[PDB]
DNA sequence: CCATCAAAGATCTTTGATGG
DNA sequence: CCATCAAAGATCTTTGATGG
């Protein structure tokens, strides 16, 4: 089945604009390497979660696809070895509004974050206070305006691309509220890289 | 801090531990008690050439000595010698019984964050962490964790056994009373 | 009934208070 | 201005709730 629990099945094609798609990587030993994307359509735009390396070239920036057979999960879609990705007619295409444009690249205030529901995936670019290496963890403070949370990676550490003094991307991050104590937490599929 | 001492006191020795390694690089040392007429002390000893002199029963006449809180230290500068006969004296059934007897875990619990605690426990669970040992001891009213984390060695102690605790550490923190190993702290136990 | 992953809690490391 | 050492704080593991 599909690598997100609970993902629900879209056969009706749709057609989408790629907006951005990361590098492939390893999200678990063993398996393919996976990417994350966000596209849009003319009133939504969608993260995705690519997990078939024969679609790189199809994800390239301001290209339209039509995508089918792939998986919902709470609006994020995840497309796999199933999915059927062609490249769309020229009759299939369209202008995507400015507003959805700003909106996908936007990133939450950190304390609107904190206000969502456990497990919700986070994704974003934030400053970095503060970075600290453990034996099975690396976290990171980020902070904004108003804000600051914890972020905690406890996976594989060796292929992290960080430098000092960059901002962090996130892709993917769990919120745990805790108990008023917040964190991002690494999940499965999270991905994180310096800019 | 630890008050010296140097006028002679007599005592009679009730029982003492074999020699341990308390810290890496060091002589060894070892746990004692001993008594007066009136009253009992626990004891910790770091001069190894006085071994021979803490057996059981035994008068001992201490001088140069430590009273840290109640223990008495003895290190190299200390005096010890064999009593005299006019110094020996009977120490009383209940001072003897006072010296053996273990705190209710109950009462433990109420006492100042670092008092030294000693004393003779059933154990309930044992569990083993990287860089830990802890076990859950248990009395007739009460439990309390005792957390050993300064050599990762086997302590062969399970349910059911009991566990001789020495000079362990009261820590109360986060409202949940532990017994921490510390400096001077000695595990001994019963196998069943 | 396993797999998941967040909540709860235990363990482990750092800080800070104290004294000599 | 070392040495202790317990609390605070951070990391890490265990537990418990959910869902295919």
């Amino acid at each position: 089945g599909p690598h997100m629990k609970g993902a629900v099945l879209h056969e009706k094609p749709m057609t989408v604009m790629v907006l951005t798609a990361t590098e492939p990587f390893n999200y678990k030993e063993g398996k393919e390497n996976m990417f994350h994307a966000t596209v849009a359509t003319e009133s939504k735009y969608y993260r995705v979660k690519v997990f078939n390396m024969d679609l790189k070239e199809k994800f390239t920036e301001n290209k339209f696809i039509t995508i089918s057979k792939y998986f919902n999960s709470s609006g994020i879609l995840e497309i796999n070895e199933t999915a059927t990705v062609s490249e769309a007619a020229p009759n299939q295409m369209f202008e995507v509004p400015k507003n959805i444009i700003r909106s996908a690249k936007e990133t939450l205030k950190i304390s609107k974050i904190k206000e969502l529901d456990s497990g919700t995936l986070i994704y974003g670019v934030f400053a970095v206070e503060k970075k600290k290496v453990n034996d099975k963890s690396i976290t990171f403070k980020i902070k904004d305006n108003e804000d600051n949370i914890k972020v905690v990676w406890d996976k594989e550490q060796h292929n992290i691309n960080y430098e000092k003094g960059d901002k962090l991307q996130l892709f993917s991050f769990h919120l745990r509220k805790g108990n008023g104590k917040p964190i991002l937490h690494s999940g499965n599929h999270s991905f994180i890289k310096g800019e």
